[PDB]
């Protein structure tokens, strides 16, 4: 049941949202980062520094050798690993277990984050952006087929500032979200893509073609901490976010990322840092609807007991070379449907969402735009 399945995710600041699981038999349980990114269920299958446990092949009677290797190189980290197949259980998640492939990571660098808690990668995206190929079948096409569950999944992730997280399978979870839920089609089903038609900024249009804001795809992932933008609208938003803080002196490279800002606790200026407004394509011609992120979501508090007799943030808005990714620090406050059999994504404020006495993150529709461009950057 959904309220069996509420509170089933848990996080650090800055090191990403996991789900408990079991593979092979008898079970072994595994902390799995939750990551709509990329579409690999991959564990670490050997002793790795940075592993608090791993997936052990030989101990499971049910576990099959695919004969098959893998190599996956990311922009900083890589694995390697050993394709095979096992059951796979989610126990705060659907009552069901299933056969599912497994890469076991035998060599890793750069991959596994020291104190990250998490043990592999859950990917929840599709077929397409699979390695080695999109013949291997991802976790979820796994579970839909031989389970009765309906074709979509919930993400609730909420920050560390406002009440860890929900991941709902099989369907929607109404105490998880208050007031409209709006839909925003996926563009191509391979990364969950979206499109978006506007940005504002504390309700100042960039004025930009909107094919600029999806350059070279727009996308929901889970798996990455910023709100990453293509350069030219990176730079228009910082720009804007500049000059609405003036008032006060930041760090040199704190633009870039790098540096942290701290204030006094309790203290953080959050009034005169604008509002981001995202318009996302709706599901009826030039019509669409907004979600709006708040300092408290894209100022993001880094947790460090040395530096706790202050409040300290990073700029979690960051330059993106592969198109604009909503990251986690967009999805937290929002109740986020992926609602693969409608070939949709929703959008509602959730429960934990973020807030001060002025300002609330929101979700609101529907807007209408005159201009008729396709937004999208490849047909
Ligand atoms: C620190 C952290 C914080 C939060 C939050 N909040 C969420 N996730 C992490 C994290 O560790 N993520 C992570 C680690 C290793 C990886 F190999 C991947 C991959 C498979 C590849 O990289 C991307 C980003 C993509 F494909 F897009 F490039 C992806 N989505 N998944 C992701």
């Amino acid at each position: 049941s959904f309220v069996e399945m509420v509170d089933n995710l848990r996080g650090k600041s800055g090191q990403g949202y996991y789900v408990e699981m079991t593979v092979g038999s008898p079970p072994q349980t595994l902390n799995i980062l939750v990551d709509t990114g990329s579409s690999n269920f991959a564990v670490g299958a050997a002793p790795h520094p940075f592993l608090h446990r791993y997936y052990q092949r030989q101990l499971s009677s049910t576990y099959r050798d695919l004969r098959k290797g893998v190599y996956v190189p990311y922009t900083q980290g890589k694995w390697e690993g050993e394709l095979g197949t096992d059951l796979v259980s989610i126990p705060h998640g659907p009552n069901v277990t299933v056969r599912a492939n497994i890469a076991a990571i035998t060599e890793s660098d750069k991959f596994f984050i020291n104190g990250s808690n998490w043990e592999g990668i859950l990917g929840l995206a599709y077929a397409e952006i699979a390695r080695p190929d999109d013949s291997l079948e991802p976790f979820f096409d796994s579970l839909v087929k031989q389970t009765h569950v309906p074709n979509l999944f919930s993400l609730q992730l909420c920050g560390a500032g406002f009440p860890g997280g929900s991941m709902i399978i099989g369907g929607i979870d109404h105490s998880l979200y208050t007031g409209s839920l709006w839909y925003t089609p996926i563009r191509r089903e391979w990364y969950y893509e979206v499109i978006i038609v506007r940005v504002e900024i504390n309700g100042q249009d960039l004025k930009m073609d909107c094919k600029e804001y999806n350059y070279d795809k727009s996308i929901v992932d889970s798996g990455t901490t910023n709100l990453r933008l293509p350069k030219k609208v990176f730079e228009a938003a910082v720009k804007s976010i500049k000059a609405a803080s003036s008032t006060e002196k930041f760090p040199d490279g704190f633009w870039l990322g790098e540096q942290l800002v701290c204030w006094q606790a309790g203290t953080t200026p959050w009034n005169i840092f604008p509002v981001i407004s995202l318009y996302l394509m709706g599901e009826v011609t030039n019509q669409s609807f907004r979600i709006t992120i708040l300092p408290q979501q894209y100022l993001r508090p880094v947790e460090d007991v040395a530096t706790s007799q202050d409040d300290c943030y990073k700029f979690a808005i960051s330059q993106s070379s592969t198109g604009t990714v909503m990251g986690a620090v967009i999805m937290e406050g929002f109740y986020v449907v992926f609602d693969r059999a409608r070939k949709r994504i929703g959008f509602a404020v959730s429960a934990c969402h973020v807030h001060d006495e002025f300002r609330t993150a929101a979700v609101e529709g529907p807007f209408v735009t005159l201009d008729m461009e396709d937004c999208g950057y490849n047909i």
